[PDB]
């Protein structure tokens, strides 16, 4: 059976910082599936796409090529209300608003430099993961511990 | 030298997922006084009685089913204000509703799959050890680091 | 280049229960650069002008013995924001008040043994600092990653 999933990255920072693992094991450990996984350092292009909704802010065109200056660790994740729940994994966009036990609250400082992105909404998880992924690239399968975390 | 008291256990999930050791760690850590375990699987009778204050709920037939259908680990845990400060660890009866940093946050999703139990009060507290544990079974000693965890 | 810096200092209770690791642990994955550390078992005259403020509190006499009656881990931290962001990484001054996720949350019971100081100012952490430290024996230096935590 096919869940919600989200679209989640490890930026640029958190390559470069070593917390790939430490993300992806935080997501495991929740008891969400992973479905999709690439590496890439993909095209400004793509991120301005990506980043579509703040085009029109000052920061966007830096945010845009820093995002695609290095790799990054593309993923999709599967489990019920893997969207918002995510985000609440991750803190807050700004880390200075992140509390102790979210990603962002226990790794980072600053609003550019705050290592993970996640969708925001099913709706903008269906267009990232659409953008990032090719529907090849997502993989079907049956977690077996499934039955301990569903009912 | 005796203090407050409260019920922990590990539900069938937790047992199923390896997250015995973890959650007994935090506890540790947190520098609370470990004073009961043992591991069964108890009867779905004994579960009915644990659970007899939620008779009423449609879930509550199949809770006790499958809180009786494995293996768990029964805890009695000692320490100042230890009821409600479990509770705090665990998070909300629902993980949707529980923060990063809390077990349930941390490790679950649904809220018939949330891994831990936790007595919701002093008096539920004695119910439900009275009701797990003989009074043998609670052991009484001293931790020597207690002067650095109490004043 | 030269960033906000706080006192943050491991208490007795936290040299004792073999914490220091751990706190420092958490303040380097934040991304918080270490400036200066000793390790000292400092005077109640010391404690006395430490607490200063405190002066009129009933405890402050307690308090100030106790901070002195063993070695204390004593460093400086640097880093934006650091002075309020060190403070929600301990949680709050009760243990029984501090979330799940902070030092004092998953690590402590009672007030006053709250295992870890940290300056509430920028104005009291310029303070601290100078008490505990001499200019010489601070350190500044550039941290590599610095350029992925700071934009
Ligand atoms: N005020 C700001 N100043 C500089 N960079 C910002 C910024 N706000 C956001 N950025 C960066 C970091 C964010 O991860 C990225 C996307 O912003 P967002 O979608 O509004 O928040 P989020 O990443 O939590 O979804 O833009
Ligand atoms: N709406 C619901 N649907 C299915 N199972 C539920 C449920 N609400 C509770 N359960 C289960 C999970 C709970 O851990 C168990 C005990 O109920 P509870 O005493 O109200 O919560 P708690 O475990 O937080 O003390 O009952
Ligand atoms: N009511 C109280 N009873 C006993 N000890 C207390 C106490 N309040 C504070 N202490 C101890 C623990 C505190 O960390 C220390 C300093 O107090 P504080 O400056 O008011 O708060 P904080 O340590 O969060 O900056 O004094
Ligand atoms: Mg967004
Ligand atoms: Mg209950
Ligand atoms: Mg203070």
């Amino acid at each position: 059976m096919v869940r919600e999933r989200t679209f989640i990255a490890v930026k640029p920072d958190g390559v470069q910082r070593g917390l790939i693992g430490e993300i992806i094991k935080r997501f495991e450990a929740k008891g969400f599936k992973l479905a999709g996984m690439k590496y890439i350092q993909a095209s400004e292009d793509l991120l301005k796409q990506h980043y579509i909704d703040l085009a029109d802010k000052p920061f966007y065109p830096g945010l845009c090529k820093y995002m695609s200056s290095g790799p990054v660790v593309a993923m999709c994740w599967e489990g019920t209300g893997v969207v918002k729940t995510a985000r609440v994994m991750m803190g807050e966009t700004r880390p200075a608003d992140s509390k102790p036990g979210t990603i962002r609250g226990d790794f980072c400082i600053e609003v550019g430099r705050n290592i993970i992105h996640g969708s925001d909404s099913v709706e903008s998880a269906n267009k990232e993961i659409a953008l990032w992924f090719k529907p090849e690239e997502l993989v079907s399968w049956t977690q077996t511990n499934e039955s301990w975390i569903y009912e």
